């Protein structure tokens, strides 16, 4: 329930939000691989149609969204698979270790792009309670989309306080209009500007960074980044 | 540490509710091409009037209409309702794939109590699993009894070494074999059955490839 919560202890609290997440996943994962055989003998029924009656405003229409479907189903599962993949057991994580490797492998990543990482204050050893995976997740995927957009530097910056750890990446590449900067969360959200870019897919990154960041009781923003960018501004608890 | 209750009691809904959220929100983004891709079929019905392919085209895009929606939120059924669409549709699959379908034994009107789509993906994925690793033909055999109904299907494509016959219901594994050619597909068949009081089982087909037999019991 987690309402399991009249009686118990924040830490079961969690374990029953972990029980709920996992069937929830399980659900999603069972829908998405499920969708992809009508939508298989959908395109077998248009193949069979153009031999037919051949090309066609319509048919065309139909087909390109029928194949939206198939490749955001895909992604789907992609993802299923790696959250799958990872346990999910909430633990106590000293934020250096937690994310001192995927600093350092962005640091090796800007080098060959050509750019510069910057680490304006590293992480401590502060206290927090989550799956670990999942936040490192959250941070390589802030900080491989600012190397990507970025045009020549990245910036990562720690805070720490009584209240928790407050994570704020920025890029000198292009921004984000101020209009999307609420929307780029939402699921294969992307810009009109990435899908001019033409290259990759998905739109799931920082809707999985929201759900995660949200499930660890702290919060994610995108903001105009003083480098002239993108800034994202993930807040953290400390755990005690 | 220094929240006010109300920052607690945010926090506290935000968490609970995010996977709901995340899962209607995909929900949603589903259903807007989807909904393009009906009018699609709508507008050609108009241009181009009925085919059969337009209809099929059609009812699949009902049916993603339908589990999409699902995405947002045991009764008693005769196996013949339940699983004909599941044959039919696979008979249409395997005419286009240039392979042969047989029924050697349709299923009855035979009681069974349990959630009819699980059941008919349980089902829809063991044949649509021979369609795929078949050579040339797959074989669907129905049995009934006091106690419940057996499916069995069989297929003339390669096998499964002995070893690997356990392991296959695992989710997101395939064989090493499969590998060089999702892993969900048996693991989702192995929960479903399990779940109505069944079991599965991968064995020596007498087609020589592999043999996938369902148990389920009956209803009182
Ligand atoms: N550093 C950035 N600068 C400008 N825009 C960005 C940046 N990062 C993300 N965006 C915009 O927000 C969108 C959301 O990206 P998100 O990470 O959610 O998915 P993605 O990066 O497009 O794909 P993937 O799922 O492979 O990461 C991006 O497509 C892009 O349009
Ligand atoms: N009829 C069959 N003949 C031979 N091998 C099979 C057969 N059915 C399944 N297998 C093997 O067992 C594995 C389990 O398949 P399962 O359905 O769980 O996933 P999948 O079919 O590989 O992928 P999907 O989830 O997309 O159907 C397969 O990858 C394949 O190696």
């Amino acid at each position: 329930q987690e309402f399991l919560a009249a009686g118990a202890s924040f830490n079961q609290m969690v374990t029953a939000l972990e029980r709920m997440m996992t069937s929830q996943q399980r659900l999603l994962s069972d829908i998405s691989h499920e969708l992809r055989t009508p939508l298989t003998r959908l395109q077998l029924g248009t193949a069979l149609l153009r031999r037919r009656s051949g090309e066609s405003k319509e048919l065309e229409r139909i087909e390109t969204e029928a194949q939206r479907l198939d490749s955001m189903i895909n992604d789907l599962l992609v993802m299923s698979r790696n959250q799958q993949k990872n346990a999910l057991v909430s633990e106590t994580i000293k934020a250096n270790q937690l994310w001192s490797e995927v600093l350092d492998n962005a640091a090796f990543e800007a080098e060959q792009m050509g750019k510069s990482l910057t680490v304006n204050f590293p992480p401590g050893p502060w206290p927090l309670y989550g799956n670990p995976n999942a936040l490192e997740s959250a941070l390589e995927n802030i900080v491989r989309n600012a190397l990507r957009y970025s045009h020549t530097k990245i910036e990562v910056g720690f805070a720490v306080d009584k209240d928790g750890i407050t994570i704020t990446v920025d890029d000198d590449g292009p921004g984000v209009s101020p209009e999307d900067r609420e929307q780029i969360f939402r699921p294969f959200y992307r810009t009109d500007e990435a899908r001019d870019r033409e290259s990759g897919g998905t739109g799931l990154g920082l809707a999985i960074v929201e759900t995660a960041i949200q499930q660890h009781r702290g919060w994610v923003k995108a903001e105009d980044s003083p480098l002239g960018g993108l800034r994202l501004v993930i807040w953290l608890p400390l755990y005690k």
